[PDB]
């Protein structure tokens, strides 16, 4: 079905680096770099307007905001399904099963089946070749974030992109129980 097709498209590329333009609405315009290594490893690094890093090492999700001198740690397992980055990085049958999916060609639109709703909609344009040309998510507050591919490069990424150590002078909020 559409869910198995979507999963197959994302599985075509096991590791990648892709830059995206971001537009947030309901309103900011930004840019960032996305690194993914399957399974579970990712780094979303915003450069504009202000700078931030969201990094998964497969166990811990770190959010680093240098502008507020803060870094937050959560268990990755407690975050799954909260961002489009999570969805793309995991690409698990378990995740896609929670949405009703409509497909036409490379376009997929996903609407929540049931009721713990952190994401009200997710969309993605991804080729059979695994190139992610576009994606978007609508949150519970109806805020939409849309991402347009600038460049994607598939293959070996430096493993260091999936590491994080809280730097000196940075305030850590470690929420891992």
């Amino acid at each position: 079905d559409a869910a198995s097709d979507l999963k197959s498209r994302l599985d075509k590329v096991s590791s990648f680096h892709a830059s995206f333009t971001q537009k947030v609405t309901d309103v900011q315009e930004g840019q960032g770099d996305l690194w993914v290594k399957r399974p579970n490893l990712f780094n979303w690094h915003m450069t504009q307007p202000d700078e931030s890093i969201l990094v998964s090492d497969g166990k811990t999700l770190w959010f680093y905001n240098p502008f507020v001198e803060q870094a937050t740690a959560t268990w990755l397992k407690d975050a799954t399904g909260n961002t489009p980055f999570m969805l793309i990085a995991r690409n698990q049958s378990s995740d896609w099963q929670q949405y009703n999916i409509k497909q036409n060609g490379d376009d997929f639109v996903l609407t929540p089946k049931a009721s713990n709703g952190n994401l009200k909609q997710f969309t993605i344009n991804v080729g059979r070749d695994g190139t992610i040309h576009q994606f978007s998510a609508v949150e519970q507050d109806d805020q939409r974030s849309s991402y347009q591919l600038k460049s994607q490069q598939n293959g070996a990424v430096d493993a260091a992109k999936f590491t994080f150590t809280p730097p000196q002078g940075v305030t850590v909020d470690d929420q891992r129980k």
